[PDB]
């Protein structure tokens, strides 16, 4: 596994896509690494957010894991970092998947919230109800949370 995570690591170095950034493994584990996402959707644009890609022996015959370790105010990620990625779900992963969709697909749940199967259903009700508190909340949660912008 760390020799075919590496050469995708090494591939995502070097054409890192625009909203990520500081891609790099863990100091003596090559199945970990660590990366800022870069979000557009206000008002997370202010800061960034790093997550946390574990790789299993298994991959690619298995999915990565992918949570983030900055705190988040968003009614698809919850208070521990956790999100439900369909890409990377046991059900949907294909063994054709490259961690570059799976980043992509990251900053999609990101910015574009699904009210529909939230991790925090208040969030995803104020979102839907009075979205401009919940930019209010976002903002401030985001501003005192967030990891600086690159």
């Amino acid at each position: 596994a760390s020799m075919r995570v590496v050469k995708e690591l090494e591939d995502l170095q070097k054409k890192p896509p625009p909203y990520l950034r500081n891609l790099s493994s863990d100091d003596a584990n090559v199945l970990v690494w660590h990366a800022l996402l870069l979000p557009d959707q206000p008002p997370y644009h202010l800061k960034a957010f790093n997550l946390r890609i574990s790789f299993p022996p298994e991959y690619p015959f298995k999915p990565p894991m992918i949570k983030f370790t900055t705190k988040i105010y968003h009614p698809n990620v919850d208070e521990n970092g956790q999100i439900c990625l369909p890409i990377i779900s046991s059900e949907n992963w294909k063994p054709c998947t490259k961690t570059c969709q799976v980043l992509e697909a990251l900053n999609v749940l990101v910015n574009r919230p699904n009210i529909r199967e939230p991790l925090r259903m208040d969030l995803a009700d104020l979102l839907t109800q009075n979205p401009e508190l919940f930019r209010k909340n976002a903002e401030e949660f985001t501003l005192r949370f967030g990891v600086d912008r690159p």
